[PDB]
Order: C-alpha cells, then structure tokens, then sequence
C-alpha cells in the first residue's frame, strides 16, 4: 500500500501550498487515509493541516479537513453544501504542543472508510477516536471537489485555518488503511511516554489519579486508578495499578494489578462519549481509588488506598456508620447476613465471624483477602462481565467463579455501605505485596473513614513520624503513626468552608511542616505545624494560583539539592479560572524564616492544553519525574479518553524560568 501524494518537510506560516495538481481526481474510490507529521510553531488558531474543497463562490461547506485547536483538540471535518452534510468527529487532548520550550513533534491520521461509514482518528499511535455517522460522505460524495491544499482549506477562493508550523511528512493514500496499520504509522517519541496504556497488562481502557515515588535504593515507583468503566469516579470498577523503573524513568515494567476485586473482570470496555451516554456507569463492582505511597525509615514501603463497597456511591454513602463495633475495647469490623436488618456478626481474632447476639463463633470466617469460608471451605460468587451488545450496555455473570467477599453485592455477610481505607506493605520495594490492612475507626465508631489525599506520605524527620494526608470535606485529617506504621491517629482540623481537601506535605526544616491542599474557593491553602503534626495553624494561600471552585489535586515535594544556595520545594498544578489548564511547576526557595520565595515557575504546554491532577518525583539523578493528566478531568466533554496521562521529566534548569 503506497501514497498518492508523499511530501517532506513543508514549513508554513499561515499561506497553505496548493497540491491540487498532484491530488486532482486521485481518489477513486472516494476512501482516504492521510498521515501527517507535524510541529506547530504556533498554537493559536483553528489550524488545517490539509484541506480538500470546493473552493467556488457558495461552496465554502464543501471540504474535509483535519484540525487542530489550541488546547489540543485533534478533529476532522467533512462537509457537502448541497446536500447539507456535515460530519464532525474529534477527541479533545489528543495532541501534544510544546515541551521544554520546543514544539512537539506529533503524528496524527485520519481514515474515512465508505463500507464502514465510519471516521477514525490517530494521534501518537493512539486510535483517539472512531465514530460511525449517518450522513458520511467519502471524497467522492462531496461536489465539484477542485482544490487540495496543505496547511488550509480553499473556501470561496480564500485561504481558511491557516497552518503554522511544519508538515515533516504528509502521505495521502486513496483507500482506506486498517487500525494496526495506522497506530504504529502513528507511533512516535511521544507515544514512549505513557506508562499505562488503553487494554495494557491492567486490562483497562483509562486511567486516572497518577502517583509517582522514588524509593531509597533508586527505584522510581509508579501507581495509578485503573479505571474501567470510563474515568467515572462511581460507579464504576477501579483497581491501583502499578509500574516502576530501575533506570531513573527511561524504562517501566508492564503494569500489575496490585489492589484489585474480582466481582468484576478487569476488562477493556468502549464507554460512549455522547452527550448523555456519557453519564453512563456501570452498576458498581467494588472498588479501590486515590493511592497514597510512602516508604518507612526501615525501607518497607506502604500503599493505602480509599476501599468502597460494590455499588456504594461516594456522594450518597453514610456519615454516620464506621463499619466497626467496640466490643470488650476492641475494634471488630462489623457484618450484616444477608436477610438480616441489625448488623449482628463481627469478625474477630483469625478472622472468625462472631454471632454478637450470643457471643460465640459461628461456622464462618473471612481471610486477610475479604473472602468468606464456611467450615473452612471458600464460598463462591459468579464474576460479571460487562459488554456493549448492542450498543446498549450489557452486565452479567461470565461463568467465572471468584471468592465470596465481603466487599462484594452478592455477598452472604457484608459490610456497612461506606468508604474504608486500606493499606498494604512491600518489603522488596514494589515488587509483591501484603494482605491489606483496614484502617481502624479513626475518625470514631460514628463517623465513615476519610478519603485519602492522593499522592505521597511523609517521614518528619525530627521525630520519624508518618504522616498520611486525608480529608473529610469539611476537615482536614492528618493520619500519623509515631512508632513507625505499628498503630494510626488522626489529627482533625476544622476547615473554613467544605473543601475537597486533598493534601500533600513539605517539611521547611526539623518539625516544621506544611500540608498544602485544595479548597473550594479558587486558591490554594496551606496550613503550617512548628510541633511535627501535632498543632496547626489557620490557612494561608498562594497568591498566584487562581482556579475555579472546584479545585484540582496538586503535588508538592522537597527537593534535594539547593537552588539559588536555598532549600527547595517544587509545586505541581493547574492555573487558570477557565478549567483543568495551564499546567504549572513551580520552585519555591525557603528562606531563613520559613516563608517561600517563590521564585521560578514553567508553563508544562501551552495555557489553554489541559491539565488535571498530577504527582511529581524527585529522580535519582536529581531530575524531576511528572506525571499528570494531560487532559481537564473534571469537564464533562473531556471523560472517557484513552491514553492521557503522561510521564515526563525535567532538569531544575528546565524549570528556572520565568523572574
Ligand atoms: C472545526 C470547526 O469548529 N469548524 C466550524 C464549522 O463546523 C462551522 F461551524 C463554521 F461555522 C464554519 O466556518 O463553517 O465554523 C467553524 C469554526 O467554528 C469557525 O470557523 C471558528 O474558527
Ligand atoms: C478528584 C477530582 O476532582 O477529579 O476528586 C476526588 C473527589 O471526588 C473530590 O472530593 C471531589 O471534589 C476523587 N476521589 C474520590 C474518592 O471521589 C478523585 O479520584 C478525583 F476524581
């Protein structure tokens, strides 16, 4: 399969070049793939990279073009005037803009395929979007076609979506190319940057809610939302996936499973992007969501993670309920039999489920797993499987027969429909795993547990004590241990309005730490502790963030070495009052006082380019690993994408710009 037209290295600025006499008439069939190569030189705009119309006085709706916008939108349009057709299909976030101060080389495709009557779209190796449309039109369907340009569309004799920047190569073939042909035509430096990728070794299609660590012995160490049912927060099915690298970042390991149910299998699903459709979710498997990593003095590394319930809802969940019961001082987590109103079981030592009515064991118990055996045998539960036939959503049991779990809808005993955090712990750095641990009813017997502040932990130095950021949504709560992960307390500190307060620490110098968060005023907050954790202060805000109510997660970390002569502290977020954009790292400078200077600040993409949450790291190399959202994940237009959240890294002389 060879091109019609082949070209290299066309340098634009806004002119376009007319290729009309080595395109006229060449697709006979009327199907085309082209593939284009590019870097913009500028963003802003709505820019054609090639443009095939009718460019006659009233026929400026008759052309199909592939365009970019300036928050990286890739899109195709293909129009008839006379028949008035007109087919649109994008995916927002496809595209990269700049790194580093360069333009990014991408590669993007577009096929149009007339059997199918469907439009696809490639950037980077990634097929962003497929979409079949009842008024296709191939090459051929649109009339008095006279004019094929590179760079822009000829619309009534004039040059429209002027291209700026250069097309490195541009092929057009008169046919339609198949998937595996197009994605790897696509693939490119850029598609080495994902870590996770769509229907990977996690078996799903997204992923949300990065987190990156580097550990003591210099293993970078990843873990993320794997998120199958589109990038729902609920319901859906999440499991944490992880990856690591034992080269600062240049290569990771095929991502495992690490927190994970099996209610439901961890498959590749197709979730609409429709308006409407979109809001669609599965019915809920039980789930894991917003990892928290920290490793201890002694190099045992620890994961929590929020744990909910299968079909729990997090907004209508209870308050009021920890899924525990006091009983002789001691915290048993607590069972409800199915068919029963009370909650009259608790499990107990070996994990042996108690009839608390009569006090006295009863033929079951639950493993360190969750799982449930009678007489010391497993009882089972049927997986679900879930499908798009046709296209309607499907849910039922595959045949597959899993261990019964508290945690899960079909289960005979079950727990309180809350949240719960667990934790787990590696000693080989990453590479297996514990059971889990529940926390126990920190917050009280009345109160459901807090949700984690995705990110990383921290050891204070001065007195070794762990700190694991939460919140509440009307309060923050620090979760300490002061004999190195042995037992948990909690530090509540009422907040001045609900926020959604997720958290990541500093230290400034011995006992002094600040916890940095999002609020839901437009800033960012943070409080100050001179005593380890133990007291803080009232909220101060950065003066130069400014978001919208919602907030974003952010990422902050100490920095090892010194810049300028000071301490550092580097600060990943969003700024902008527009959405989830302009993606900032920050270097904050301590002064002697323990205020920060800061000094230094670098642009990510370009402004309107999306960015969401995000971790940083320090490498061991004293680079900096990022990780983020490269798309707004809060705006309902940008949900259920594939392949967005990038792993990127800088030298602190990449980021000591801008004062
Ligand atoms: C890709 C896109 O958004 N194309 C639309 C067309 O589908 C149509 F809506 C149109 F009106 C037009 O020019 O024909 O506007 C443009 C565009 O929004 C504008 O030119 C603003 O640059
Ligand atoms: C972030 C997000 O806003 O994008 O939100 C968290 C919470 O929903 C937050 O309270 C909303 O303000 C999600 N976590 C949970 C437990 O819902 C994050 O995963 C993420 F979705």
């Amino acid at each position: 399969e060879t091109p019609v037209l082949e070209k290299n290295n066309v340098t634009l600025t806004g002119g376009g070049e007319n290729v009309t006499k080595e395109l006229k008439d060449k697709f006979t069939s009327g199907d085309f793939t082209v593939v284009i190569k590019y870097n913009q030189s500028s963003e802003k705009g709505l820019q054609a990279l090639f443009g095939i119309s009718n460019s006659k006085p009233g026929q400026q709706n008759s052309y199909v073009d592939v365009f970019l916008r300036d928050n990286g939108e890739l899109g195709m349009e293909a129009r008839d005037t006379s028949s008035n057709k007109n087919n649109l299909v994008s995916r927002p976030a496809s595209v990269w803009g700049k790194y580093k101060q360069e333009a990014v080389t991408n590669t993007v495709a577009v096929v149009a395929d007339s059997v199918k009557k469907t439009y696809s779209l490639y950037a980077n190796g990634t097929k962003v979007v497929e979409k079949k449309v009842d008024n296709f039109l191939n090459i051929k369907d649109i009339k008095g076609i006279d004019y094929y340009m590179l760079g822009g569309v000829k619309r009534a004799g004039k040059t429209a979506f002027g291209f700026n920047g250069t097309l490195e190569n541009i092929k057009f073939f008169n046919s339609a190319l198949d998937e595996e042909t197009v994605k790897k035509m696509t693939t490119n430096a850029v598609t080495g940057h994902l870590i996770y990728t769509a229907n990977d070794t996690t078996g799903s299609n997204y992923f949300r809610i990065p987190v990156l660590y580097t550990f003591s012995n210099g293993r970078v160490f990843s873990s993320i939302d794997a998120r199958y049912g589109g990038t729902h927060d609920f319901l859906n099915k999440i499991n944490i996936a992880t990856s690591y690298s034992d080269d600062n970042g240049k290569t990771w390991t095929k991502p495992k499973l690490t927190l994970a149910f099996d209610d439901f299998a961890p498959v590749p699903l197709e979730w609409p992007r429709e308006v409407g459709g979109r809001d669609l979710q599965i019915s809920g498997g039980a789930t894991y969501i917003d990892s928290v990593i920290v490793e201890k003095k002694n190099k045992q590394v620890l994961m929590f993670a929020d744990v909910m319930p299968a079909g729990v809802s997090f907004r209508e969940a209870t308050r009021k309920d920890s899924g525990y019961k006091q009983i002789d001082g001691n915290y048993y987590l607590k069972l409800r039999k199915q068919g029963d109103t009370d909650y009259n079981y608790t499990i107990r030592e070996n994990g042996t489920v108690y009839d608390d009515r009569t006090n006295r064991p009863t033929e079951f118990s639950v493993d360190k797993n969750f799982g449930i055996k009678q007489n010391g045998n497993y009882l089972t539960v049927e997986q679900y499987s879930v499908s798009f036939e046709n296209n309607k959503k499907t849910e039922y049991r595959n045949g597959t027969k899993v261990h019964m779990n508290i945690f899960y809808k079909d289960a005979l005993f079950k727990v309180v429909p809350t949240n719960y955090i667990a934790y787990i712990s590696s000693n080989d750095h990453g590479e297996s795993w514990s059971a889990p641990t529940l926390l126990p009813p920190i917050m009280g017997l009345n109160r459901n547990a807090p949700y984690l502040g995705p990110g990383r932990g921290i050891i204070e130095s001065s007195t070794g004590r762990i700190l694991i950021p939460s919140y509440t949504g009307k309060e923050s709560a620090f979760i300490y241990s002061d004999d190195n992960g042995a037992s948990w307390k909690v530090k509540v500190v009422p907040l001045p309005s609900s926020w959604s307060a997720e958290a990541q620490f500093v230290e400034l110098s011995p006992g002094v730490i600040q916890a940095y968060m999002r609020t839901n005023n437009g800033k960012i907050a943070y409080l100050t502790s001179k005593d380890a954790g133990t007291t803080w202060s009232a909220p101060e805000y950065l003066k130069f963030v400014s978001n919208p109510s919602y907030g974003t997660q952010l990422s902050i970390i100490n920095y090892s070495q010194l810049i300028d002569g000071k301490k550092a502290v580097i600060l990943s977020t969003p700024n902008s009052t527009n959405g989830r954009k302009h993606g900032q790292i920050w270097i904050g400078l301590i002064n002697d006082d323990n205020t920060i200077d800061w000094r230094y600040h670098h642009d990510v993409d370009y402004s309107n380019y999306g960015y969401s949450y995000s971790t940083l790291t320090e490498l061991p190399n004293h680079e900096i690993g990022l990780m983020f959202e490269k798309f707004d994940s809060w705006s309902r237009n940008e949900l259920h994408m594939k392949n967005v959240v990038p792993y990127i890294t800088f030298k602190i002389e990449d980021l000591k710009k801008n004062l």
